[PDB]
């Protein structure tokens, strides 16, 4: 199923040749292929190798990217991460993963799960300069594409009018994963003009109330939240605002059915503790109270109603920028790949000769499940 | 271990040696105890034994019930279910399931896993008279028990101003299972005196929009619902209220962790097919959206706020009434068994000379991860 070349660079990375069959049995490690070039990739996490790990050579080993941890309380995540001890706080911003590495002569753009992404490879050089990888060929650019036209969300930062954008978060090395220092990464962001997530500044748990008025100010903003890393990166803990929670219960909300188990449950948790926390009582908690029923009920309401008067499927519709039509065909045939339901839906050329391409993703099995309650299908759940 | 005897009943069931061998092994069949009395419990279903089903002889079997089906869009659903045939429509009473069966010379009530209740044991009679089982030794009375003071629910019907309450909806025959149709059940229950679930009708189809008044005037009222029955007891669908949807998230809200898989989900769902169905919008929307947000937070929030300020667990208090002190010791033992850490809280005797025991019942598993998330733990 995999090569004895591969297999032969996962024993030298430390991993035991019983455990390499096992995962190429169970299918945790595939061969895939980006433009006649073949790699590895790790759809199950082994030993030091973690999930969306991609295997090029014996160099070309770029790691996958560590899951982040969240507190749902401030100020006591704040004292059990860090204590009373300095830590950079950086905004959260909403998009998706990217870990973009010189491969060869091509620069490659990774998705969290370890696919080459087309859309974000084919534009990587509208986000950054390749000067980077010139001074810097064993290092990898980890960054979220957030913009109002993604190809893989349907929100994102308000700043960003059109398009999409690259905010950089961390720069590590191949094969060992290893982050550089904050302080090194801004000043390598600076000095080769790749753009960056926003620094708000160096805190500790004494400016708790400091950190509150920031989480506040983004919530009015429409900003995901914050994610606090110690200078030498070794420990890192995310908090989300309160409209990053309710914002993501109303995108979920209009398809309910078939999302991730607990999607809806972590998001009333968080809102919860934001509450306790913060001792938000009368009115104001009333408001909270509003919107939380708002975005669980009415975009649910609105896709029955769809349902039930035609024979349509509940759907997204987005947006993206591409340089050539062929990109699009490329997009559609990865969409597939990942499962997902996506076709052209409409397409235009910009002024600046750019296509704007509009895809449509539809949901067949939360539509059958929506469609067959709204016909008195009973169950026993 | 289970004795050939057990095995050899199940055997004669239809259940091959194989089958008998797995139940075993996993657990899934479990010899209990009684007052003397031995019996097999069905902690999981096989084949024609659904679970809580229990056999004490070859004769003396009592299925368990079935699970009943509900649905989210109630026109729809009774178009599907009973098409333009007429059905009953009977209120659902929020309680908890009981069989009542004589077995021997003794009436036993069992819960829907197949535990014999001590506490519904030792009362029944100040539910129910027993002339039923002298007329009908083969017949089982299934209710639900419902009122203030349960052992096993913090909630119950309105007009229920004290103590507990049995309500037959169902006469099931031992061993088959097979339900008596609506009409000879409410004979025997008039006959025999069994309080009965209100039973509102005969409706059908047609009459759907005479269906929506009702559940809106029961869920003005706060209850539950109903349950729609053929006349011979063959096709069966619930219907819940928005109201009882709305309460059973404030009560489970105040837990949130370590509930039944979808709790919170399946109820908002229901919601949202009620709202759909109805054309519900403008204010009256909005008081419902308002109403759903704040049994999610409110009672989340209060009880975040009381494993913050102290080191006590998440709690529920009930009581009940019991005739003996010594069933209120039976009750504790059961609800260990039961994997339900509860301790007698306080008691008071009566003025008719019933004990009134307030129970507690802790959440340590629910405590410990609320107040750890609480105290800063950071988790993916
Ligand atoms: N400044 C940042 N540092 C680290 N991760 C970030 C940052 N901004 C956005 N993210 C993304 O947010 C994820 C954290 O989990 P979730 O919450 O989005 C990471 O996997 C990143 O893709
Ligand atoms: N009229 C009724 N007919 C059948 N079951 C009922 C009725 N009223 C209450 N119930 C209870 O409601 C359950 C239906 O599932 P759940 O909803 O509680 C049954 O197991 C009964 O214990
Ligand atoms: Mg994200
Ligand atoms: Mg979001
Ligand atoms: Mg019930
Ligand atoms: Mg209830």
């Amino acid at each position: 199923m995999v090569s004895s070349y591969f297999k032969g660079i996962l024993l030298n990375l430390g991993l035991d040749e019983e455990r390499i069959e096992v995962l190429e049995n169970k299918g945790g490690i595939v061969e895939d292929e980006f433009e006649g070039m073949r790699y590895l990739r790790l759809k199950d996490s082994a030993r030091s190798l973690r999930r969306g790990t991609v295997v090029f050579d014996e160099h070309n080993i770029i790691l996958g990217f560590p899951h982040i941890k969240r507190v749902v309380q401030l100020e006591n995540g704040i004292r059990r991460a860090f204590k009373r001890k300095p830590f950079y706080v950086e905004e959260k911003v909403d998009g998706y993963n990217v870990r973009v590495a010189k491969i060869g002569e091509k620069i490659l753009v990774f998705t969290r799960g370890g696919f080459v992404c087309p859309f974000t490879t084919e534009r990587i050089e509208d986000f950054i300069t390749l000067d980077f990888f010139k001074d810097y060929p064993n290092m990898v650019l980890c960054g979220e594409m957030a913009g109002p036209e993604s190809p893989y969300l349907v929100e994102g930062p308000p700043y960003v009018k059109e398009d999409i954008q690259f905010f950089l978060f961390d720069i590590q090395e191949k094969k060992t994963g290893r982050s550089l220092p904050v302080e090194e990464r801004l000043k390598l962001a600076e000095e080769y003009g790749i753009p960056s997530v926003e620094v708000f500044g160096l805190y500790d748990l004494s400016r708790i109330d400091e950190l509150h008025a920031l989480i506040d100010r983004l919530t009015k903003e429409k900003r995901e939240g914050i994610v606090m890393k110690s200078p030498d990166m070794k420990k890192i803990v995310g908090y989300v605002t309160p409209y990053a929670n309710i914002n993501d219960i109303k995108i979920g909300a209009r398809i309910f059915f078939d999302l991730p188990h607990g999607y809806f449950m972590q998001r009333i948790k968080r809102l919860a503790f934001y509450l306790a926390e913060r001792k938000i009582r009368g009115e104001e908690f009333d408001e909270y109270a509003r919107a939380l029923g708002k975005v669980l009920l009415e975009p649910f309401v609105e896709s029955i109603w769809d349902i039930s008067s035609g024979d349509d499927e509940i759907a997204e519709l987005f947006t993206v920028r591409v340089k050539k039509l062929e990109t699009a065909h490329k997009m559609v045939t990865h969409f597939e790949r990942l499962r997902l339901k996506i076709h052209i839906d409409d397409i235009e050329v910009l002024d600046n000769g750019y296509w704007r391409i509009t895809f449509k993703r539809v949901y067949p099995d939360a539509t059958k499940e929506m469609r067959e309650l709204w016909n008195g299908h009973a169950f026993v759940d």
